[PDB]
């Protein structure tokens, strides 16, 4: 018993996940539980909906599986800074979806904690102009003449 001795580095469907991984064995030997690791991943690939992503299920000889992966594109946590409470639907004058400036800055920056990004005007571009592509629109982003 040492410390991590199994990196299982792959790649892993958000949900859509089974009794039936690549690994299965290669896995199942460690004795830990199998349902236990999925219901950790699906459960937690459920809370954020069916994906995919890159994981390094970091497994140390005490028998423990360090791994978790969260944070979709942007209703994340634009659901909530938005206030999108049903859904979309028909088209209506009701006009829905606005979030602030600094609100989506800190959400456009602990959203890169080792991704290939530094610039807040980029994560922020990402962030808010993804929201324009969702459809959602920001308080602030000045670009219009008064006259």
């Amino acid at each position: 018993m040492k410390k991590v001795v199994a990196v299982v580095k792959l790649q892993l469907p958000a949900g859509k996940a089974t009794p039936a991984p690549p690994v299965g064995p290669a896995l199942g030997q460690h004795g830990a539980n199998i349902m236990e690791f999925v219901k950790a991943f699906n459960a937690a690939t459920a809370n954020m909906g069916d994906a995919i992503v890159p994981v390094e299920i970091t497994i140390y000889a005490d028998r423990s599986f360090t791994f978790v992966t969260k944070t979709p594109p942007a209703s994340y946590l634009i659901r909530k800074a938005a206030g999108l409470e049903k859904g979309a639907h028909k088209p209506g004058r009701e006009k829905v979806g606005r979030i602030t400036w600094e609100q989506v800055l800190e959400i456009a920056k602990q959203k890169m904690p080792d991704l290939n990004t530094t610039d807040l005007e980029a994560a922020a571009r990402m962030i808010a102009g993804s929201a324009r592509s969702m459809g959602v629109e920001v308080v602030g982003a000045p670009e219009v003449k008064d006259a």
